[PDB]
């Protein structure tokens, strides 16, 4: 067990090997690996298992769509970087509702995403993961320009 | 565990219907020849092809085993028995002749492949993938090579 | 088992995995991966034992630096090769003090160095893979210039 991570998948193989086994069997680890990365780690079982449930269906759409809705191309360590235009690999710009000290609540959701704890990257290494305890990622929304 | 039904790379479908083959695979460093061409995998049913794939792999020279493993990965999109045509082969380079053609299996000469798609294999809408099940024979190891 | 072999991982699989574990979490798997690789498997017990306890700490430095000095950019299957300007990721410049038939004695910490007897690469990947039976890999030192 690490306390400090190189790549967000040696984190997400210590809280969920399941959730980084889709991750893989989607063809997707490349999204997690790094421009920034960070990923939003959905606390919540109910939303995790919606994601296992759509990933082992005769049709995966819906969870390749939710895990892009989780992986952000930027590196947000802060509430102060949840700005600008940023999103997920689906596209969609993320809007602050509120902000806080160690706390961001989004719009199009009510995502409320707090900092990992545990998770601490190597010197350097832009990576950065948070937690959303409660409400759900965008899915559809105006687009940020990359 | 994955139980994947939709596949975005033919390694996914090999790790859940064969996974020590898929670790060999590996340990001969041909998991990129597994990789999008497009690519057609050819899977052994019958135990004396595959347990001599292992055994070769296995021993002091495996060079037996990767030039088996080349024979049965295909450079090319081939998901039907039509596709079954022209300048293709496998990484051994040798083109495949095609004896008789149905609707849902092909027979090659060299080596008398019965060639069945797998049915269970359903890449990515986005992905030039297509998995065979070779039920007897083998597939071509040498003859004359498919123009380039 | 391998008997010969296309990556020195496949080699590190069978012999220590934990130790692969360490190097893949560490992201340090591409170190490993061909110029030439020789890598330094150090056979006693409690170097590996300190390998993984500065690993798993809060902060990893030493098992990098120390997986860093077992690693060599370079291809180098005999004794006859230990010679000229060779280091490891390190960089520090190794000085041979003993040559033999199967065996090489290094200086900066005395690394009794022998070919490990079941590791043969495939015949046009340069890769080798030596067994340190007593001694430490220089850390610190003059560097050789590649």
């Amino acid at each position: 067990n690490m306390k400090q991570f190189c790549k967000i998948s040696v984190w997400l193989q210590q809280h969920d090997p399941d959730l980084l086994e889709i991750i893989n069997n989607l063809c997707m680890l490349g999204n997690l690996s790094a421009h920034g990365v960070t990923f939003i780690y959905p606390k919540q079982a109910k939303i995790r298992d919606e994601i296992k449930k759509h990933a082992y269906s005769n049709d995966p759409s819906q969870a390749i769509k939710t895990l892009e809705s989780l992986i952000l191309p930027f590196y947000i360590p802060t509430p102060a970087e949840f700005t600008g235009e940023i999103g997920s690999y689906t596209g969609v710009k993320l809007e602050v509702e509120k902000t806080e000290a160690n706390k961001v609540i989004l719009k199009n959701g009510e995502a409320v995403l707090v900092p990992a704890a545990d998770f601490k990257p190597f010197p350097d290494r832009r990576l950065a993961v948070w937690i959303m305890e409660s409400g759900s990622m965008p899915l559809e929304g105006p687009p940020y320009k990359r």
